[PDB]
């Protein structure tokens, strides 16, 4: 009989759970040794003080130090940060010494540097109250981190992080971490570890959030308005509403989405403006509309395009500004209006009422060239022109929930921009 | 009987073009006026010692200082540098003052920091020996710059570069000024100002390059053989011949398509380290190839997807990290087995000798993911399968020409480079 030592730091609550995984299954002794830094735990391994570890990157200078399984999961892993920050924020960076992150982000972000630290508390004392602006970690420092009123960006779909895997003393217990490595493959193991650590990291990350709810003081009883927009114009039981109900669901607050028929002359803005509802989304934050409603961040980026009459003036121009005498057809007050204005000063664009009418317009040739955003220009098609490619996406501009302009609209705006970030919001947009 | 006094910086090219055909339209007397500097244009016109000025972006402090015709044409901007540099490579810049140019560059690029001055020779000593890394400047200083060896790149297709206008004296030439739009806009000056300016800086910037040529002391007599890609991989007499070939047309050098049968195991690659060809495209930049070759700038960044089997695990994984246990399938040797092999480290990928092969082993269970580039993989759907949108582009990687390394090579290869930044290359993919 005997006894394997694997190495863990923090919660390592994928260590725990794949390894129990694999005691169980077959019947090792397996006995967890906390190490205070994750180098600690590399030296541990090729020296011979711990028998495994787990979510180790893979390297080729690794792989002649200690001995690699291969791959065996993914590893969750976060920009730390008071306020929550993203990557391309930053200046200082806390880096876990001996990590493949040292490496990840100068080879992304170079212009940031690096400041070493070794384990939670010295990574959270560079955090708390000191010069570092944000760490970045694996999953074993959230739980933790989250707890001293830290927030996270995870940035496992924002940058490519390797896979990880196992790893053992060289040449030592090569037949056991053969079998290891073949379980953990296993259709089971695999579908265990995808979605009970999913569901592991999120909960820790709902409750913080949902504990800024609280802190906030907001009465949750309050059931918030909602309105969607449905006057052509940009995006919409949709993308929207998902990312709208499901920040809600996210924050455990009440939302009721609210309609009559309004709407082409009947703004749901002034609904906004009349605080007659609390929430309204899409709005394209304009320039116009920037000071009359508290925001969250983008949750979508459109592309406008310009639409014209079909084998009407191919290849003739390359972008927009080339368009200094055509006729431009917008909507009145419409974003797009004030886009160009930016964008081509002191041109006459010709201003209709609605989508319907500019489109008409450049079906009666009374306009040339009309600006649309693309997803909306497919939905039209699906239910005789077409865009001009050549000039193509002539602009990127951003979609968010707009708030009523009072007290609880100030509270909700950044939670939900919160609630937004924890959502996965690509899986939506696909949907649709 | 009286004077029209209209203003020019350097050369006018597009002040002397439109106001000629203006002057000869109207039969007015047109006087050219040179401004050693643009800033001393903007004082001349608001207080009235020339009549008219053109080329002056819009704004709305500005229109309250003289008064502006609507916008009658672009504007050809550039960064001017010592060997084409781009804006992202920049940490000072010129900047002409009264310009539109310090806000633009600014908004898009804040961290240069912007050095202002006046006129050509200003702008040319900064350069000529200095500490500015490049100029930023309108079309005027196109011809005069390239004389003292200056480099150009186009900024109008990288940057929104606003639309520009005639302006006059505030109150001033009203009536005048209104004829002079009107004509403007008109079908034939509209295609005139399009055609003879862009064929007139094309020249300019020809020159430069061709000279260029003749300096490197290469035998233009020599028939450059080329050879194109035809084993199914990352693109092609498509994409790559028309960069190829209308690169050779832009330095005036010769150059020949030649092709045998070959390839899927008689590699051109092997050509091309043989010395029996000088020019082989596409190729992907692998590390591999890294060093066995001397290559031009990218012209075409494909994106790397996964091909999978119809209705198969949709939405189980949203990056590839998490694929750690799924079979791969790519070709021995190919540019994605590298690429997986850093993505996914010491992960067991599947090898084959062609694509053939990998679709095959796909189709038949063999295997569940495959590696394909977008366009190439609709290619195969034109002439059962899919992509799996979730995973979507799980990279972008570059496509340049490669050279056979020998000093021929050497002296091509960067001159293929600034033969490629001044094409029109968008135009070209497209049309693919
Ligand atoms: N205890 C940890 N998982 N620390 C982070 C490790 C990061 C990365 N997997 C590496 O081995 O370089
Ligand atoms: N002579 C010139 N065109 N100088 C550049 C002018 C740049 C820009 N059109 C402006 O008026 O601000």
């Amino acid at each position: 009989s005997t006894t394997y030592k694997v190495a863990t730091e923090a919660d390592d609550v994928v260590t725990r759970v794949l390894f129990d995984s694999i005691a169980h299954h077959f019947n090792l002794e397996i006995e967890y040794v906390n190490y205070p830094s994750f180098n600690d735990i590399l030296v541990a391994i090729e020296t011979g003080n711990a028998d495994f570890a787990a979510n180790i990157t893979y390297t080729d200078l690794r792989a002649q130090r200690f001995d690699f399984s291969r791959p065996t999961n993914i590893e969750y892993t976060y920009l730390y940060s008071y306020g929550g920050l993203r990557l391309p924020e930053l200046r200082l960076v806390g880096i876990p010494k001996g990590t493949t992150y040292g490496t990840l982000l100068k080879e992304h972000y170079p212009y940031i540097q690096q400041v070493e630290y070794e384990g939670h508390l010295e990574a959270l004392t560079l955090l708390e109250s000191g010069r570092v602006d944000g760490v970045v970690d694996a999953i074993n420092q959230l739980k933790p981190m989250l707890l001293k009123g830290l927030d996270v960006q995870l940035l496992n779909d924002q940058l490519p992080i390797q896979p990880v895997s196992i790893v053992t003393p060289k040449g030592k217990h090569s037949a056991l971490l053969g079998k290891i490595e073949k379980y953990a493959h296993s259709a089971h193991v695999q579908r265990l570890l995808r979605e009970s650590i999913q569901k592991y990291q999120l909960d820790i990350r709902k409750q913080a959030l949902r504990q800024s709810v609280v802190e906030s003081g907001l009465n949750v009883q309050r059931v918030l308005r909602v309105k969607l927009e449905n006057n052509p114009q940009y995006a919409l039981r949709g993308i929207s509403a998902d990312v709208v109900f499901q920040a809600c669901e996210m924050l455990l607050l009440k939302c009721e989405l609210v309609s009559n028929g309004q709407e082409t002359w009947e703004s749901m803005f002034d609904d906004l403006q009349d605080k007659s509802i609390d929430i309204l989304a899409p709005i394209t934050v304009s320039q116009q509309r920037k000071n009359l409603a508290y925001f969250s961040e983008s949750y979508y980026h459109p592309q406008a395009i310009l639409v014209k009459r079909e084998h009407y003036k191919d290849d003739v121009y390359s972008n927009v500004s080339e368009l200094v005498a055509e006729r431009i057809g917008v909507i009145k007050d419409d974003f797009f209006e004030e886009l160009l204005q930016q964008m081509l000063p002191n041109k006459i664009l010709f201003s209709y009422a609605s989508q319907e009418e500019k489109v008409q317009a450049l079906l009666n040739k009374e306009v040339d060239y009309i600006v649309l955003n693309r997803a909306n220009f497919n939905l039209l098609l699906r239910e005789p022109i077409v865009e001009d490619t050549m000039i193509g996406s002539f602009y990127q501009y951003d979609i968010a929930i707009g708030f009523a302009k009072n007290p609880l609209g100030a509270t909700l705006a950044p939670l939900f921009s919160r609630a937004i970030k924890m959502l996965n919001t690509e899986q939506i947009i696909h949907t649709y």
